[PDB]
Protein backbone atom coordinates (compact mmCIF):
# COMPACT_ATOMS: atom_id res chain seq x y z
CA UNK A 1 0.00 0.00 0.00
CA UNK A 2 1.36 3.37 -1.10
CA UNK A 3 0.80 5.88 1.69
CA UNK A 4 1.05 9.62 1.12
CA UNK A 5 1.94 11.49 4.32
CA UNK A 6 -0.13 14.63 4.50
CA UNK A 7 -1.22 17.67 6.45
CA UNK A 8 -4.98 17.82 6.89
CA UNK A 9 -7.06 21.01 6.76
CA UNK A 10 -7.08 21.02 10.59
CA UNK A 11 -3.27 21.33 10.53
CA UNK A 12 -2.51 17.78 11.69
CA UNK A 13 -0.16 15.47 9.79
CA UNK A 14 -1.32 11.89 9.18
CA UNK A 15 0.36 8.90 7.51
CA UNK A 16 -2.00 8.97 4.51
CA UNK A 17 -4.09 11.69 2.97
CA UNK A 18 -7.18 9.43 3.06
CA UNK A 19 -7.07 9.61 6.90
CA UNK A 20 -8.00 13.31 6.96
CA UNK A 21 -11.71 12.56 6.41
CA UNK A 22 -11.79 10.57 9.64
CA UNK A 23 -11.23 13.84 11.59
CA UNK A 24 -14.80 14.87 10.65
CA UNK A 25 -16.05 11.41 11.65
CA UNK A 26 -14.22 11.87 14.99
CA UNK A 27 -15.70 15.24 15.82
CA UNK A 28 -19.18 13.99 14.90
CA UNK A 29 -19.09 10.79 17.00
CA UNK A 30 -17.42 12.49 19.98
CA UNK A 31 -20.21 15.04 20.26
CA UNK A 32 -23.16 12.98 18.99
CA UNK A 33 -22.44 9.39 19.94
CA UNK A 34 -20.23 9.68 23.05
CA UNK A 35 -21.82 12.82 24.54
CA UNK A 36 -18.69 14.95 24.65
CA UNK A 37 -16.02 12.22 24.62
CA UNK A 38 -17.29 10.17 27.56
CA UNK A 39 -16.27 6.64 28.54
CA UNK A 40 -19.94 5.90 29.31
CA UNK A 41 -22.51 3.43 27.98
CA UNK A 42 -22.18 4.13 24.24
CA UNK A 43 -18.38 3.89 24.45
CA UNK A 44 -18.67 0.58 26.30
CA UNK A 45 -21.16 -0.79 23.73
CA UNK A 46 -18.88 0.30 20.88
CA UNK A 47 -15.91 -1.56 22.37
CA UNK A 48 -18.05 -4.68 22.77
CA UNK A 49 -19.25 -4.32 19.16
CA UNK A 50 -15.67 -4.58 17.87
CA UNK A 51 -15.33 -8.07 19.33
CA UNK A 52 -18.75 -9.32 18.13
CA UNK A 53 -18.06 -8.04 14.62
CA UNK A 54 -14.49 -9.43 14.47
CA UNK A 55 -14.42 -12.83 16.19
CA UNK A 56 -17.12 -14.19 13.84
CA UNK A 57 -14.65 -15.88 11.49
CA UNK A 58 -13.85 -19.56 11.33
CA UNK A 59 -11.13 -21.21 9.23
CA UNK A 60 -12.38 -24.55 10.63
CA UNK A 61 -15.79 -23.90 9.01
CA UNK A 62 -14.18 -22.73 5.74
CA UNK A 63 -12.23 -26.03 5.74
CA UNK A 64 -15.58 -27.92 5.95
CA UNK A 65 -16.98 -26.14 2.87
CA UNK A 66 -19.09 -23.66 4.82
CA UNK A 67 -18.86 -19.87 5.00
CA UNK A 68 -17.26 -19.15 8.40
CA UNK A 69 -17.74 -15.34 8.46
CA UNK A 70 -15.53 -12.46 7.25
CA UNK A 71 -14.09 -11.35 10.63
CA UNK A 72 -13.87 -7.51 10.92
CA UNK A 73 -16.07 -6.82 7.91
CA UNK A 74 -18.91 -4.79 9.47
CA UNK A 75 -21.35 -7.70 8.98
CA UNK A 76 -22.99 -7.22 12.36
CA UNK A 77 -24.12 -3.75 11.21
CA UNK A 78 -24.89 -4.60 7.56
CA UNK A 79 -26.86 -7.74 8.47
CA UNK A 80 -27.96 -6.46 11.92
CA UNK A 81 -31.43 -8.04 11.62
CA UNK A 82 -29.69 -11.44 11.36
CA UNK A 83 -26.59 -11.19 13.59
CA UNK A 84 -28.08 -9.15 16.43
CA UNK A 85 -30.72 -11.89 16.94
CA UNK A 86 -27.99 -14.42 17.81
CA UNK A 87 -28.02 -14.98 21.57
CA UNK A 88 -24.32 -14.10 22.11
CA UNK A 89 -25.07 -10.74 20.49
CA UNK A 90 -27.94 -9.90 22.75
CA UNK A 91 -28.45 -6.17 23.26
CA UNK A 92 -26.12 -5.09 20.41
CA UNK A 93 -28.86 -3.87 18.05
CA UNK A 94 -29.17 -0.76 20.21
CA UNK A 95 -25.57 0.36 19.53
CA UNK A 96 -25.74 -0.78 15.88
CA UNK A 97 -28.75 1.53 15.33
CA UNK A 98 -27.04 4.46 17.04
CA UNK A 99 -23.97 3.90 14.84
CA UNK A 100 -25.68 3.31 11.47
CA UNK A 101 -26.46 6.95 10.66
CA UNK A 102 -22.82 7.98 11.05
CA UNK A 103 -21.75 5.35 8.54
CA UNK A 104 -24.24 6.49 5.91
CA UNK A 105 -23.59 10.21 6.48
CA UNK A 106 -19.81 10.00 6.19
CA UNK A 107 -19.57 7.33 3.49
CA UNK A 108 -17.13 5.06 5.36
CA UNK A 109 -17.37 1.27 5.38
CA UNK A 110 -19.31 -0.31 8.26
CA UNK A 111 -16.32 -2.43 9.31
CA UNK A 112 -13.91 0.51 9.40
CA UNK A 113 -16.45 2.56 11.32
CA UNK A 114 -16.86 -0.14 14.01
CA UNK A 115 -13.10 -0.34 14.46
CA UNK A 116 -12.81 3.48 14.58
CA UNK A 117 -15.58 3.97 17.15
CA UNK A 118 -14.10 1.21 19.34
CA UNK A 119 -10.69 2.94 19.30
CA UNK A 120 -12.19 6.36 19.97
CA UNK A 121 -14.39 4.95 22.73
CA UNK A 122 -11.31 3.53 24.49
CA UNK A 123 -9.36 6.78 24.08
CA UNK A 124 -12.09 8.42 26.20
CA UNK A 125 -11.43 6.13 29.19
CA UNK A 126 -8.58 7.27 31.45
CA UNK A 127 -5.75 4.76 31.49
CA UNK A 128 -6.38 3.35 28.01
CA UNK A 129 -3.53 2.49 25.66
CA UNK A 130 -2.75 4.86 22.79
CA UNK A 131 -5.05 3.12 20.28
CA UNK A 132 -4.43 2.21 16.65
CA UNK A 133 -6.81 2.61 13.74
CA UNK A 134 -6.28 1.02 10.32
CA UNK A 135 -8.72 1.37 7.41
CA UNK A 136 -9.46 -0.95 4.53
CA UNK A 137 -12.33 -3.26 5.47
CA UNK A 138 -14.65 -3.90 2.53
CA UNK A 139 -18.36 -4.37 3.28
CA UNK A 140 -19.28 -7.94 4.21
CA UNK A 141 -21.41 -9.71 1.59
CA UNK A 142 -22.67 -12.49 3.86
CA UNK A 143 -23.79 -12.46 7.49
CA UNK A 144 -21.73 -14.40 9.95
CA UNK A 145 -23.06 -17.79 10.97
CA UNK A 146 -24.08 -18.32 14.64
CA UNK A 147 -22.09 -20.34 17.15
CA UNK A 148 -19.05 -18.08 16.73
CA UNK A 149 -19.28 -15.55 19.59
CA UNK A 150 -18.55 -16.97 23.05
CA UNK A 151 -21.23 -17.06 25.72
CA UNK A 152 -20.69 -16.42 29.47
CA UNK A 153 -21.75 -20.01 30.17
CA UNK A 154 -19.24 -21.61 27.76
CA UNK A 155 -16.43 -23.61 29.33
CA UNK A 156 -12.86 -22.39 29.33
CA UNK A 157 -11.93 -25.12 26.81
CA UNK A 158 -14.70 -24.05 24.43
CA UNK A 159 -13.61 -20.40 24.60
CA UNK A 160 -9.91 -21.24 24.18
CA UNK A 161 -10.73 -23.37 21.12
CA UNK A 162 -13.00 -20.70 19.68
CA UNK A 163 -10.44 -17.89 19.77
CA UNK A 164 -7.67 -20.21 18.56
CA UNK A 165 -9.79 -21.09 15.50
CA UNK A 166 -10.76 -17.46 14.87
CA UNK A 167 -7.34 -15.83 14.89
CA UNK A 168 -4.74 -18.34 16.13
CA UNK A 169 -4.84 -16.60 19.50
CA UNK A 170 -3.48 -18.63 22.39
CA UNK A 171 -4.75 -18.83 25.99
CA UNK A 172 -2.56 -15.94 27.10
CA UNK A 173 -4.05 -13.64 24.46
CA UNK A 174 -7.56 -14.71 25.50
CA UNK A 175 -6.77 -13.19 28.91
CA UNK A 176 -5.40 -10.00 27.34
CA UNK A 177 -8.55 -9.34 25.29
CA UNK A 178 -10.76 -9.77 28.40
CA UNK A 179 -9.11 -6.58 29.77
CA UNK A 180 -11.96 -4.76 27.94
CA UNK A 181 -14.28 -5.91 30.76
CA UNK A 182 -12.45 -3.30 32.89
CA UNK A 183 -14.64 -0.64 31.06
CA UNK A 184 -17.92 -2.45 30.78
CA UNK A 185 -21.32 -3.22 32.21
CA UNK A 186 -23.95 -5.95 31.84
CA UNK A 187 -27.42 -5.08 30.65
CA UNK A 188 -29.04 -8.36 29.68
CA UNK A 189 -27.86 -11.14 32.01
CA UNK A 190 -29.95 -10.16 35.05
CA UNK A 191 -33.47 -9.35 33.87
CA UNK A 192 -34.24 -7.25 36.91
CA UNK A 193 -31.48 -4.66 36.50
CA UNK A 194 -29.43 -3.16 33.67
CA UNK A 195 -25.95 -1.65 33.81
CA UNK A 196 -24.13 -3.70 36.46
CA UNK A 197 -20.35 -3.17 35.98
CA UNK A 198 -17.74 -5.93 35.81
CA UNK A 199 -15.37 -3.96 38.06
CA UNK A 200 -15.66 -1.03 40.44
CA UNK A 201 -14.14 1.41 37.95
CA UNK A 202 -16.13 1.01 34.67
CA UNK A 203 -14.97 4.42 33.43
CA UNK A 204 -11.28 3.65 34.05
CA UNK A 205 -9.13 1.30 31.95
CA UNK A 206 -7.26 -0.41 34.77
CA UNK A 207 -6.69 -3.80 36.35
CA UNK A 208 -9.53 -3.69 38.88
CA UNK A 209 -11.30 -6.27 36.72
CA UNK A 210 -8.41 -8.69 37.33
CA UNK A 211 -8.28 -7.94 41.07
CA UNK A 212 -12.00 -8.12 41.74
CA UNK A 213 -12.72 -11.28 39.75
CA UNK A 214 -10.09 -13.04 41.91
CA UNK A 215 -11.94 -12.23 45.14
CA UNK A 216 -14.31 -14.81 46.62
CA UNK A 217 -17.85 -14.31 45.23
CA UNK A 218 -20.31 -13.88 48.13
CA UNK A 219 -23.56 -12.60 46.67
CA UNK A 220 -25.54 -11.92 43.54
CA UNK A 221 -25.96 -8.15 43.01
CA UNK A 222 -29.61 -8.35 41.84
CA UNK A 223 -31.53 -11.60 41.24
CA UNK A 224 -29.81 -14.93 41.75
CA UNK A 225 -29.06 -17.85 39.46
CA UNK A 226 -29.22 -16.21 36.02
CA UNK A 227 -27.62 -18.29 33.29
CA UNK A 228 -23.91 -17.45 32.92
CA UNK A 229 -23.82 -15.45 36.18
CA UNK A 230 -21.95 -16.36 39.36
CA UNK A 231 -21.72 -14.63 42.73
CA UNK A 232 -19.65 -11.45 42.85
CA UNK A 233 -17.68 -9.94 45.75
CA UNK A 234 -19.25 -6.48 45.88
CA UNK A 235 -22.75 -5.07 45.86
CA UNK A 236 -23.58 -3.65 42.44
CA UNK A 237 -20.87 -5.62 40.65
CA UNK A 238 -21.72 -8.60 38.44
CA UNK A 239 -19.42 -11.54 37.67
CA UNK A 240 -19.99 -13.91 34.75
CA UNK A 241 -19.08 -17.58 34.79
CA UNK A 242 -16.55 -17.42 31.96
CA UNK A 243 -14.46 -14.68 33.62
CA UNK A 244 -14.70 -16.39 37.00
CA UNK A 245 -13.42 -19.68 35.55
CA UNK A 246 -10.69 -18.24 33.33
CA UNK A 247 -9.31 -16.43 36.38
CA UNK A 248 -9.04 -19.78 38.20
CA UNK A 249 -8.02 -22.19 35.41
CA UNK A 250 -4.43 -23.45 35.70
CA UNK A 251 -3.66 -22.49 32.09
CA UNK A 252 -4.72 -18.83 32.46
CA UNK A 253 -4.61 -18.00 36.17
CA UNK A 254 -1.05 -16.64 36.25
CA UNK A 255 -1.59 -14.48 33.12
CA UNK A 256 -4.83 -13.17 34.67
CA UNK A 257 -2.94 -12.23 37.87
CA UNK A 258 -0.06 -10.73 35.87
CA UNK A 259 -2.05 -7.53 35.26
CA UNK A 260 -2.55 -6.82 38.95
CA UNK A 261 -0.44 -3.75 39.74
CA UNK A 262 1.21 -3.82 36.30
CA UNK A 263 -0.25 -1.00 34.26
CA UNK A 264 2.38 -1.08 31.54
CA UNK A 265 1.72 -4.79 30.78
CA UNK A 266 -2.03 -4.20 30.75
CA UNK A 267 -1.72 -1.27 28.35
CA UNK A 268 0.78 -2.94 26.03
CA UNK A 269 -1.02 -6.29 25.82
CA UNK A 270 -4.43 -4.74 25.26
CA UNK A 271 -3.08 -2.31 22.63
CA UNK A 272 -1.71 -5.30 20.76
CA UNK A 273 -4.71 -7.61 20.97
CA UNK A 274 -7.26 -4.92 20.23
CA UNK A 275 -5.46 -4.13 16.97
CA UNK A 276 -5.28 -7.84 16.10
CA UNK A 277 -9.03 -8.21 16.64
CA UNK A 278 -9.76 -5.32 14.27
CA UNK A 279 -7.66 -6.98 11.52
CA UNK A 280 -9.37 -10.36 11.63
CA UNK A 281 -10.42 -11.43 8.13
CA UNK A 282 -8.05 -8.82 6.64
CA UNK A 283 -4.57 -8.51 5.18
CA UNK A 284 -2.61 -6.18 7.48
CA UNK A 285 -0.24 -5.26 4.66
CA UNK A 286 -3.15 -4.08 2.52
CA UNK A 287 -4.58 -1.72 5.16
CA UNK A 288 -3.83 1.96 5.76
CA UNK A 289 -2.60 3.20 9.10
CA UNK A 290 -4.71 6.12 10.26
CA UNK A 291 -3.70 5.88 13.95
CA UNK A 292 -2.69 9.58 14.06
CA UNK A 293 -6.40 10.57 13.89
CA UNK A 294 -7.14 8.73 17.16
CA UNK A 295 -7.01 11.08 20.15
CA UNK A 296 -4.27 10.73 22.77
CA UNK A 297 -5.45 8.63 25.72
CA UNK A 298 -5.39 10.34 29.13
CA UNK A 299 -3.74 9.16 32.35
CA UNK A 300 -5.75 8.10 35.38
CA UNK A 301 -6.35 11.21 37.50
CA UNK A 302 -5.85 11.51 41.26
CA UNK A 303 -3.23 9.90 43.47
CA UNK A 304 -4.72 6.52 44.39
CA UNK A 305 -2.53 3.45 43.69
CA UNK A 306 -3.00 1.84 40.26
CA UNK A 307 -4.43 -1.34 41.74
CA UNK A 308 -6.06 -1.69 45.12
CA UNK A 309 -8.48 -3.80 47.05
CA UNK A 310 -11.88 -2.14 47.20
CA UNK A 311 -12.96 -1.06 50.67
CA UNK A 312 -13.72 -3.96 52.97
CA UNK A 313 -11.57 -6.47 51.12
CA UNK A 314 -8.11 -7.73 51.96
CA UNK A 315 -5.69 -10.42 50.74
CA UNK A 316 -7.74 -12.92 52.81
CA UNK A 317 -10.62 -12.51 50.33
CA UNK A 318 -8.46 -13.50 47.33
CA UNK A 319 -8.87 -16.99 45.90
CA UNK A 320 -5.22 -17.55 44.94
CA UNK A 321 -5.11 -19.60 41.74
CA UNK A 322 -1.70 -18.79 40.25
CA UNK A 323 0.74 -21.39 41.55
CA UNK A 324 3.88 -19.57 40.35
CA UNK A 325 3.58 -16.16 42.04
CA UNK A 326 1.61 -15.01 45.07
CA UNK A 327 -1.12 -12.41 44.62
CA UNK A 328 0.45 -9.01 45.30
CA UNK A 329 -0.20 -7.28 48.61
CA UNK A 330 -2.34 -4.29 47.67
CA UNK A 331 -3.60 -1.44 49.84
CA UNK A 332 -7.30 -1.51 50.82
CA UNK A 333 -9.32 1.71 50.29
CA UNK A 334 -10.61 2.99 53.63
CA UNK A 335 -14.11 2.92 54.94
CA UNK A 336 -17.12 0.73 54.54
CA UNK A 337 -17.76 -1.57 51.60
CA UNK A 338 -19.58 0.57 49.03
CA UNK A 339 -21.81 -0.57 46.22
CA UNK A 340 -20.74 -0.08 42.63
CA UNK A 341 -23.11 2.35 40.87
CA UNK A 342 -24.90 1.05 37.78
CA UNK A 343 -24.49 2.51 34.30
CA UNK A 344 -27.98 2.88 32.80
CA UNK A 345 -27.87 2.14 29.06
CA UNK A 346 -29.82 3.94 26.32
CA UNK A 347 -33.25 2.47 25.50
CA UNK A 348 -33.35 -0.95 23.86
CA UNK A 349 -30.11 -2.31 25.37
C1 LIG B 1 -14.01 -14.03 25.27
C2 LIG B 1 -15.19 -14.18 25.83
C3 LIG B 1 -16.18 -13.11 26.30
C4 LIG B 1 -17.35 -13.34 26.92
C5 LIG B 1 -17.97 -14.71 27.27
C6 LIG B 1 -17.98 -12.07 27.15
C7 LIG B 1 -19.19 -11.95 27.81
C8 LIG B 1 -19.78 -10.73 28.00
C9 LIG B 1 -21.13 -10.55 28.48
C10 LIG B 1 -22.12 -11.67 28.91
C11 LIG B 1 -21.36 -9.24 28.54
C12 LIG B 1 -22.65 -8.50 28.94
C13 LIG B 1 -23.58 -8.53 27.66
C14 LIG B 1 -24.98 -8.04 27.85
O1 LIG B 1 -25.50 -7.93 28.99
O2 LIG B 1 -25.62 -7.69 26.81
C15 LIG B 1 -20.19 -8.54 28.03
C16 LIG B 1 -20.08 -7.18 27.96
C17 LIG B 1 -18.97 -6.53 27.41
N1 LIG B 1 -17.94 -7.17 26.75
FE1 LIG B 1 -17.49 -9.10 26.79
N2 LIG B 1 -17.15 -11.05 26.70
C18 LIG B 1 -16.04 -11.68 26.15
C19 LIG B 1 -14.97 -11.06 25.56
C20 LIG B 1 -14.94 -9.72 25.29
C21 LIG B 1 -13.91 -9.04 24.54
C22 LIG B 1 -12.73 -9.81 23.86
C23 LIG B 1 -14.18 -7.76 24.50
C24 LIG B 1 -13.43 -6.60 23.82
C25 LIG B 1 -12.45 -6.57 22.96
C26 LIG B 1 -15.37 -7.55 25.29
C27 LIG B 1 -15.95 -6.35 25.58
C28 LIG B 1 -17.07 -6.15 26.36
C29 LIG B 1 -17.57 -4.88 26.78
C30 LIG B 1 -16.85 -3.52 26.57
C31 LIG B 1 -18.74 -5.11 27.42
C32 LIG B 1 -19.69 -4.12 28.11
C33 LIG B 1 -20.85 -3.66 27.21
C34 LIG B 1 -21.66 -2.53 27.78
O3 LIG B 1 -21.18 -1.90 28.73
O4 LIG B 1 -22.77 -2.34 27.21
N3 LIG B 1 -15.79 -8.76 25.78
N4 LIG B 1 -19.23 -9.48 27.74
CA1 LIG C 1 -18.21 -9.72 11.15
CA1 LIG D 1 -11.94 -0.58 35.36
Amino acid sequence: VIEKRATCSNGKTVGDASCCAWFDVLDDIQQNLFHGGQCGAEAHESIRLVFHDSIAISPAMEAQGKFGGGGADGSIMIFDDIETAFHPNIGLDEIVKLQKPFVQKHGVTPGDFIAFAGAVALSNCPGAPQMNFFTGRAPATQPAPDGLVPEPFHTVDQIINRVNDAGEFDELELVWMLSAHSVAAVNDVDPTVQGLPFDSTPGIFDSQFFVETQLRGTAFPGSGGNQGEVESPLPGEIRIQSDHTIARDSRTACEWQSFVNNQSKLVDDFQFIFLALTQLGQDPNAMTDCSDVIPQSKPIPGNLPFSFFPAGKTIKDVEQACAETPFPTLTTLPGPETSVQRIPPPPGA
